[PDB]
Parts: structure tokens; sequence; C-alpha cells
């Protein structure tokens, strides 16, 4: 584990993981930019989640709706209502500083002028994009009930207060699922998904010891959610929310469908005077139109990253030197898998061999390979553990052929230094393939 968020924040900048957004002009607090190594890690997390919840499954369809949301969507979603109370602050008390309707959803206008007619919010959550497209998806796929639609996407929130690095921010991405289910089964499903999502975060690298499901109680059970379970993580600042396996119940489709009344809505949904379409399902064997309940697993992509980094940032002491900080990311999720390093930057015959090898290895398809050509190998080696790349293959003279001893047997064999054990095997190129194949493969 990583001792203090500070370190994390500092490694993140010093290595190009996360940079402060708009830093040169003062920075837009609450919004960050993912530098080079950040992107990679971030994408890999996104990818693996997609593989898991979509490719490997057989009851999920994917989606990717837009950030701009038509004013009504967020209205019937109830999101509007949450800020229709102005706050007339005062000296020692609260809701006299002027009436501030403290809306958390960002706001923008559609062309021409700032009229209430052409208003649109930036989706505070990806979720809505799925509910409104429910029929559309159902039509094009023609899915039978035990099934859900899932997307990764941007989400903007005017967070009055952004706190703790890349945790609570104003702009972030979420990986959301909306498991549509027959009314009765909701209980199981909710259980199933919580267990699943916890199972996942573990294979991703988060130790079970730090993961904790927590039944939000009535007080905290937000409107749509009939129940909800968070999976908190023991971050370096605390045991906070990581993913939230909720259990809204036909409320979403209910607040968004035509004929709410005719439809047996069980949720206290607004009178939807708008929807152009009946967002409901039709036949189990009878032909009873009904509105599906949903289990919704929402993860924060950015926090998933905070977790993974916090969890992996270890700073062991060297049994010789002082100490080293070592990101020990699940190899398969490291920004770089293998980093090929030329021993002397001079010898062009060496470097060429190096650049050449990088190719051969990238080809295995175990992940990104890097031709690190930066100065001091001691420096290269370190840089790497700091960014947690699993294997550092280094090429010296002997590899190419030359040597002092006049030996060419060392040729085509390279030294592969392992991150965690810092152990240095010296294996022949052809073996290097098989070797990595065993480790970096999922
Ligand atoms: N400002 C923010 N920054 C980062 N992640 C955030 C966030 N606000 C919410 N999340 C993520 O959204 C997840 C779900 O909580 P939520 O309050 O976003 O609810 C919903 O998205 C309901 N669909 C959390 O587990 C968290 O990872």
């Amino acid at each position: 584990a990583a001792s203090s968020l500070d370190e994390l924040v500092a490694l993140c900048k010093r290595r190009g993981f996360i940079f402060q957004s708009s830093e040169i002009y003062g920075g837009l607090q609450g919004v960050y930019d993912y530098g080079p190594l950040g992107v990679e890690l971030k994408n890999n997390l996104k990818q693996a989640w997609w593989r898991r919840n979509v490719y490997e499954r057989d009851d999920m369809e994917g989606l990717d709706a837009s950030v701009l949301t038509h004013r009504l969507v967020l209205h019937y979603s109830g999101h509007e209502a949450t800020f229709a109370d102005p706050m007339v602050d005062n000296a020692k008390a609260r809701y006299w500083t002027p009436p501030r309707y403290f809306n958390m959803m960002f706001q923008d206008l559609r062309g021409p002028r700032g009229g209430r007619g052409l208003l649109a919010y930036l989706r505070p959550e990806t979720a809505q994009g799925i509910f409104v497209n429910f029929k559309n998806v159902l039509d094009a796929t023609s899915r039978k009930l035990g099934f859900g639609i899932a997307q990764i996407g941007k989400a903007f929130r005017n967070e009055i207060t952004p706190r703790n690095f890349i945790f609570r921010v104003r702009e972030f991405e979420q990986m959301e699922i909306e498991y549509f289910v027959r009314p009765g089964e909701d209980e199981y499903w909710h259980r199933y998904w919580v267990e699943e999502r916890l199972k996942w975060w573990q294979e991703m690298g988060l130790s079970r010891e730090n993961l904790v499901p927590y039944q939000q109680p009535p007080e905290s059970s937000a409107h749509y959610a009939k129940a909800t379970v968070d999976i908190l993580y023991r971050f370096p600042h605390g045991s906070l929310e990581l993913e939230g396996i909720a259990q809204r119940t036909d409320f979403d489709l209910g607040s968004h469908t035509k004929d709410q009344e005719a439809l047996g809505i069980t949720a206290r949904v607004l009178r939807n005077e708008h929807s152009t379409q009946r967002l409901a399902y039709r036949d189990p064997e009878t032909g009873k139109w009904f509105v599906p309940y949903v289990i919704e697993p929402s993860a924060g992509v950015d926090r998933g990253v905070l977790a993974l980094l916090a969890e992996a940032f270890t700073r062991e002491e060297l049994p010789n030197g002082e100490e080293r900080i070592v990101l020990k990311l699940k190899p398969q999720l490291a920004p770089i898998k293998v980093a090929v390093i030329p021993l002397v930057k001079n010898r062009p015959e060496i470097t060429e061999y190096a650049k050449r090898l990088k190719a051969r290895l990238l080809a295995l398809g175990l992940g990104r390979v890097l031709y690190e050509d930066t100065g001091n190998i001691g420096k290269a080696y370190r840089r790497h553990d700091e960014v947690g790349t699993p294997f550092a293959v280094t090429v010296d003279y002997d590899t190419i052929g030359q040597s002092k001893d006049g030996t060419t047997r060392l040729k085509d064999t390279v030294t592969v230094r392992d991150r965690d054990t810092m152990e240095q095997i010296r294996l022949h190129v052809d073996e290097l393939e098989g070797f990595l194949r065993e480790r970096l493969r999922w």
C-alpha cells in the first residue's frame, strides 16, 4: 500500500500519470489531465472491464451515448428537482449570502442565444443515456429479459468541493451497467452483481483486505435506489466509495416511458407528459407488458485508478542501498509490459538491435513494449519500477556479438530484470518470447 495521498499525487506528476488540468494558467481545480502513463493505465482498466462485462458475457449489449443531454431527460430523471430550492445563507447558519440554487449539473445552451428553450446539461452520470435508449436497443438486438446494456463514459458534476486528488472531481468517467430484470428477481440479481463486481476488483489487484461492501441505510438510500451497496476501498485518506452496486427499481424506465399509468409502475415516478415511446418489455410466455427493474453497477474509472495506484505503490527498502518506490501493478495492467534498454547509448549497432527487439516483442501481443533509450540504466531501471512495468530487458555488447573476453556465446541472449524480485536472469532472445507469454498473458 501507498502511505499518503500526497506521495501518490507526487508520483503521478513526476511520472506523467496525472497532470493538473490547465496548469500553466492557474489550473481549473477539480479537473485533471491524464498524462502518458496515466492514459495507458486508464485505458487498460477500461478495456479489461469491457472484456469482462461484455465480451465474456452473453446477456449484455454495449452502448456509448453522448455527453450532451436534452433538458427534459434530466428533468423526468428527477435530477432537476434536486436543485429547485434556493439557499439564502447567512452569518452562522445555512439555507445573508444571496440565494444560490446550488445545482450540481453543469449547464449549456444550444446555439443562437441563452434561452431556456435551447438548454442542455452535461450528463452528471452515464446512466440516463441507457434508460432513454432502452427501446432503441431492445429493437435492434431483440433481447430476451435476463439482460443488460453497458457503457463507459464521461460524467460532469459541478462538485461544490473537489477533494483528494483524482477522487471527487468535476469531470470524470464511469463504467456503468444497467441490468434489466423481471420484477421478482431483482433481489438475486442485486446480490449476484455485488459479488461479481467485488470478484472483479480483486482480480484487478485490490486486496480483499481493503475492499468492503457496505449496505447504504434508508437515510442514504437516494431516491431511485430501493437499495444500494457500495464497495468501499481503504484509500490512503480513508475507506471511501469505489463502486456503487445500486438497485433502482423500474423508476428510471418508469420516469421515462409513455403510458406510465397503463404500465404497472411500482415506483413513485413523475407524470411523464413527454416520452415519444413506451420504454417497457413485453413477453415472458404470457405477453404481459411490464417495466423491468434494474441492478446498476457504477464504478468510477478515475477512482479505480486511484485505488490501483494506492494499492500498488509499495516502497520497499533495498538490502544494499536505501529504498525504492515500486508500483506493483497487475502486469497485465501496467502502462508498459516490457521495456527494452540499450546498455550504451553510443553503439548504434546495439541500439539498432534494441529497437529491433522491441518490435519482435510488441508482436507477441502481450501489450505495450517500450524502447527506453534514457541515459543511466540505473536511472532507466528505476524510472520503470516507479511506473510499475513488469520486465526490463537490457541489451549490451555481448548480445550483439562483441565483448572483452572475445566471447560471442553471450550473443542473442539478453538480461531480463524483474520488477518485484529485482532478480536478473540472462536469457536468449527466443526464450524471452515464451517467458513473457507465461507472465503477461491474462
Ligand atoms: N465526482 C466524482 N468523481 C469521480 N467518481 C465519481 C464522482 N461522482 C461519482 N463518481 C463515481 O460514480 C459512482 C457511482 O456513484 P454516483 O453518485 O456517480 O451515482 C451514480 O452514478 C448513479 N448512476 C461512484 O462509485 C464513483 O466512482
